[PDB]
Parts: C-alpha cells; sequence; structure tokens
C-alpha cells in the first residue's frame, strides 16, 4: 500500500451548511451537494486547512473540530462569536503539527488521529439540534509513513441511528477480499454504544494497527463509545475468514434489535458473496 | 508456566440446554450446562472443531468474538448458520499468530480475552438467548504468555452477575501469592464499571505491563458495555495481604441492587482476617 | 519543569468528615475546612500515608481509596468494620510501591497514577448517599522522574453535576499561555459521561503524555468515563492555539445543555483573555 507523506501544505476548500429533506442539515464541499455524514477531510501532520464556510440556512450554524489546532476565532461557538450568521460566510482555519521533542525534553504529541467536526450552536449552545439534524463529519490526520487504505468508510452512531438513516437501512459497505479498508467511527447525541464487527478485529490504539511485536494494545472486535468519541482502524477485508456478508452493529441488544446494524459485504474476486441472499 | 506454541487441531462437544427458571446454558456434556458456559482455552494457531448439539425446542446458535471463522460458522440466521431444534452442526474456530505481512505491516494475532454467545434466541441478535444465559469465555494465549494458578469468569449480564440472583456473589477463593486470572465479559443493555478492592491491573492485552516501557494506564475500575471482554492476572494479596476483597460494579444503583461479590484471599494457614459473613 | 523524586517517606495527615450546607458532606484536612472535592493528596511511589481520620458527623462515614496499597483493615467498609462511627477516630493507612520485576519474572505495576478516595457507608453500604453528598477527593501518585505541573485542577462528574455545583456554574480554571496544567478527572454516581476539552488534547495513557515516538496510545480530546473511573493528564495551556476561554464539558448532549460546562480561561501574559467578558 501507499504511505502518507510529510505534511506542510496550505490547502483551502469551500464548505456549505445546507438544509436537507425531513428537517435534516448537512455539510458539503459544493453547493447543493451536502451529505450526512459530511465530507471526509484528510490532512497530513503539518498541513493547514482554510475552510471558506458559507451558511445557506436561516439559522446560525458553526463548525467545531476535534483534535486539530485552531485559534479561539475558529472554535465555532457563540461564546467567542465564531459562529456564522444566516447567509453569512467565514474562514475557519485548522492547523496540524508533527510530534517532537520540546526544548525541555518532553515529547509533544502530534495531531495525527481519527477526528471529526460538527455544529456547536444550532438548537442549543452545544449544537444539540445541529448534531441531531446531521451536521457532523469525519477528519483524518495522518502521520508521515502511516499506511494508506484502498477505501475509507465512516460510521456515525448518532442517537439511535447510523448516519441519520431510517432504522434497518444500513449503510452497507462493499469490499473485495484482501482490500485494505479503513473505518472511521464517530458517536454523537445522548447514548453510549458498543461497536462490533463480525469476522474482523483491530488494535485499540491510534491507528488501529499494532506497531510491531512490542505494542501491548488490546486487540478487540467490540468497543464502547459515547457522544463525540472518535476512533478508526484498518482491516484487511476477509483476512483469515474469507468472503461473506459480515455484520457490523451496535451490540447494545435493544439497539441492534431496533436497526443499528449494517453489512460489510466482502466479495470474492468474481464479485460474489457466498451465502448472501438479499 | 508459560503457554506453548499452538497449532493443534482440537475437538470438543458442546450442547445448548434448557436450565431451570427459563434459563439456557452451554455445556461440554449432556446435563452439565452452566452459566457462564465452559471456559475454552486455545494457543495461537490452534483450530477448534465444536461439535455442537441443540437439545432445546427452539433454534440456537454459537457466535464467537475475536477468533477466525468462515461465514459458515458466524452463528447467525442471516447466514443460515444457526442450529434447528434437536439439530447438530460443527462450528470451526481458527486462530493465528501475529506476523509481518508481505506489504510490511504487522498482522495482529488472535491472542486475547474473548467470548461466545447465542445470536438467534428471541431475536436475530440473540437478545433472549444472551439474557437466558447462553454465553461463555474464550481465552487465546500467545506463545510465552504467563499461565495462572486459577481462572475466574465474571459476566455482567444486564443487572446480574453470571445470571445469579441479586446479592449472591459469586465468590472466588485464593491464597496470598496465587496468580489469579480474571475474565470479564459484559452483555445486555447497560454499561457497567468493574471495580476490585485491593488489586489493580494494566489496561492492555494481558492485564500485565510488559516491562518498564509499557505506558498503559494502571487501573482498578473499568467501564464496559455489551459484548466487551477483557482480562487480567493479579497476584492475590500482593502488597495488601489476606482478606475478603470485594469486587462489584461501581455504578451506584447496580452495586446497591447486588452486583457484588468477594475475592476471598487466605493466608497459607487458611485464615482470612476479620472475615465474618 | 520539575520532576518527581523517588518516594519512600512516611507521611501523616489529619482528615475530617463534616456536614456542609444543604445536606452536603465533605472531607477536609482541618476542622471547618471541608471542601467538595476533598483535598488533593499527592504522594511519590514508595511513600506511606497515615490518615488520622475523624468523623464529626452524626452518621457513620468511611474512607475508601482506589489504586493504592492498603490492608483489609483500611478497606473503609462496614463489611470489614473499617468504617468510623459518629464522633469516632481511626487511622487509615495507604502505602505505595515502585514498579519492579517480581521473583517470578513478571513486571509488577507501580502505584503511580490518577486515583481518588470516597465514602463507602453513607446511605448504602456502597456509599451512594455519601458520594452524592460530596464525600470524594483526588489522589495523585507520581513516579520518579514524572514531570511536575504548574497547577493541578480536579474535575469530578458526579451524577449530572460538576463538583456538586449547581448547573451552569462551572467551575472555571485560570492559567497563562504556556503554563503546564494538570487535570484530574473523576466520575461518580449513576451515569456515564464523555469529558471534552476545547483547544487541547492528551494521550490516553498513564500520564496523559506520550513517552516518545514509540508510544502508540491514541491522542484524544474526548473520553468516555463511568462511576469511579479516574484519569489525568497534563497540557501546555494554549499550546499551538493561543489564549482564550476554552470550554470543557461533558459531551452527552443533554448533560452539556443542562449545565455540565466550564471554562479553561487561558490568559495572555498581560492577563487578558481575547473574546471573553467577565
Ligand atoms: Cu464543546
Ligand atoms: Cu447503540
Ligand atoms: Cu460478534
Ligand atoms: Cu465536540
Ligand atoms: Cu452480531
Ligand atoms: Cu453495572
Ligand atoms: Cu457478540
Ligand atoms: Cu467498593
Ligand atoms: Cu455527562
Ligand atoms: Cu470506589
Ligand atoms: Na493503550
Amino acid at each position: 500500500a501507499g504511505a502518507a507523506p510529510a505534511g506542510g501544505e496550505v490547502r483551502r476548500v469551500t464548505m456549505y451548511a445546507e438544509r436537507l429533506a425531513g428537517g435534516q442539515m448537512g455539510y458539503g464541499l459544493e453547493k447543493g451537494k451536502a451529505s450526512i455524514p459530511g465530507p471526509l477531510i484528510e490532512l497530513n501532520e503539518g498541513d493547514t486547512l482554510h475552510v471558506e464556510f458559507e451558511n445557506t440556512m436561516d439559522v446560525p450554524v458553526s463548525l467545531h473540530v476535534h483534535g486539530l489546532d485552531y485559534e479561539i476565532s475558529s472554535d465555532g461557538t457563540k461564546q467567542n462569536k465564531s459562529h456564522v450568521e444566516p447567509g453569512g460566510t467565514r474562514t475557519y482555519t485548522w492547523r496540524t503539527h508533527e510530534p517532537g521533542r520540546r526544548a525541555d525534553g518532553t515529547w509533544r504529541a502530534g495531531s495525527a488521529g481519527y477526528w471529526h467536526y460538527h455544529d456547536h450552536v444550532v438548537g442549543t449552545e452545544h449544537g444539540t439540534g445541529g448534531i441531531r439534524n446531521g451536521l457532523y463529519g469525519p477528519v483524518i490526520v495522518r502521520r508521515k509513513g502511516d499506511v494508506l487504505p484502498d477505501a475509507t468508510h465512516t460510521i456515525v452512531f448518532n442517537d439511535a441511528t447510523i448516519n441519520n438513516r431510517p432504522a434497518h437501512t444500513g449503510p452497507n459497505f462493499e469490499a473485495t477480499v484482501g482490500d485494505r479498508v479503513e473505518i472511521v467511527m464517530i458517536t454523537h447525541g445522548e447514548y453510549y454504544h458498543t461497536f462490533h464487527m463480525h469476522g474482523h478485529r483491530w488494535a485499540d490504539n491510534r491507528t488501529g494497527m499494532l506497531t510491531g511485536p512490542d505494542d501491548p494494545s488490546q486487540v478487540i472486535d467490540n468497543k464502547i463509545c459515547g457522544p463525540a468519541d472518535s476512533f478508526g482502524f484498518q482491516i484487511i477485508a476477509g483476512e483469515g475468514v474469507g468472503a461473506g456478508a459480515w455484520m457490523y452493529h451496535c451490540h447494545v441488544q435493544s439497539h441492534s434489535d431496533m436497526g443499528m446494524v449494517g453489512l460489510f459485504l466482502v466479495k470474492k474476486p468474481d464479485g460474489t458473496i457466498p451465502g448472501y441472499d438479499p
């Protein structure tokens, strides 16, 4: 696979907050193309991102990001008046940094990780309405040399839904046996959850992959998460287990019974999935 | 002692059976089902063929966490890998050692504290079967892992421990200095926090720090949710001595309602100072 | 910055349990000086601490500690008769130890970490009433060479309150940009929470700081916690982000909405906070 390069680029992108059907709200990079979850933003440590933001809605909205470097003017809260008025525009700036030794000998942690952005002002001063309506999305910051995946899928447990979809409607994600598949897992709202994936497992650390034989991180296939938690991992699709419709679901029993389930559809090279009859 | 390299093909018979009071359990022999079900121990590289029989009048399945299995041993109705009433099926579990892939990455091995449970009784996620007692622990050891003097399994199933009536333990006994392994599994609807008085462990794969370079937090209290599993080994009474050492869920209403038990640590002469039930 | 020395001192302190206003109860080091959270106790690995304890209330109380070494006679439970009757006195003894290789060849974990003490007998035999009333406090055990902070702040999520405070009353904590600030985070009661801090992040490990480039711990700014969980970390105030009123809060949406929120007030050297009014 590929490997992430050293960062240091200054990038710019447009983002819009838009109303969607059914009282929903989403972010998008192009006007009229908002989505829930919002678009995946990927940066290498050291990169700067200027987000030229426009609120197309009739209510104030904001952009608050986890983990990355931002000044108080990009906090995205009413507290420091860094929200965006209806119809207004604003440049949010996110920075990231590499890890390194401070002059005093301590080690500064870098920005790399699985992160997310979301609204902080719709409905309440903590964005309860905006988050419920769909204003959230994933952010990945990569360290130089991190392994790059063939595909990235984002799964958000928001209240009792996955990605604000109606119960029992996935999402499903497709891969071929051997694909290096990255999962970004974000939780929002009111409830705790446990994320479980059949047939696969990952390391409970920054990258979801063990660094080598000396990494003592627990290897897991089930993880408890609460509102605004984010983690991610990579798996080799079907590794040691073969093709199939591999369930993922919240493992809180009533949540899985009510439709917080989806399928990791791992196909053979001929594109078929043994035993899978929809 | 230490765990050997795995690679054996092992076989075991397992039965799902009704127990008293609407409960259900797994067992290795007919009539000896238990809650939790039997402890299954493997070394990385071992294969296990579970020759499974459903003795009940409703369908049941066997779904395992962590281990390698093909979709035909998923243990779900969706993949048609459940067991009809009176039926039999061989579930196959495989395990593997860690190793460097061709692309240069490190493949994580199977070693860890895992568990198996039903996936079809009551609902297509086994909500009824899990509630009824259809769960059990699996340990997969890596070559060189330290072996314990005893292993005890503690399952927080909804507001119960091991499906026992409230305020009824279970209790476990050890002597000061014993190396005691705890397997901790959670099931059902609720989050919990597992706490043990007088003892502590490392929040990592084995529950023990690998040495002075391991940065894992050392804890005596751990949040867990449905289908979480973890485990650890402690030295009974290490630095604290003999006594009736409580363990309990630390969610206050849960400990109040009876999610509590005792780790009875005896001196070599058998005495437990001040213990008076 | 400073570094913790090797421990091994026999230390002594008096502690009192007292009623406070409005049905609350607290621990203090001197009579009339009980606080919620109770006083911060700091030890170096190897130190022994003798707590000369006195119950000044009209109901039995106890003192139970997490993480530290104690004999069964200092368990602090009525079950073992290590509670304190009204007006009674008792000496609770806590010990700590350095890590080291056992005779059996395995590595014995040291006492170092972020811990806490609390009541175990008020209301119920698990201290539900006493904890609810305010009988809890932080304990920090440092390892030789641990980095010492400029200030330490304790944040306890107790049911749906912070430090038993009325909703929407903080607490707030002040620092200057560049300060090395230590946060002790304890959870009590009935609910799970997720602790989030704007503008800052830490490592999910013992110290909250990565040991160096080989530490694979996830770097986070959001962490799920349940009753009797404790963790801590150090941050450099405003590092890479600047001065400002930086929010911290539980991220469970109804909890933040109903006032489990405070401010990390990071000042410029002149003492001002950009974008914030008192
Ligand atoms: Cu916030
Ligand atoms: Cu859920
Ligand atoms: Cu599973
Ligand atoms: Cu947030
Ligand atoms: Cu499942
Ligand atoms: Cu519980
Ligand atoms: Cu499961
Ligand atoms: Cu207790
Ligand atoms: Cu909360
Ligand atoms: Cu406690
Ligand atoms: Na870890």
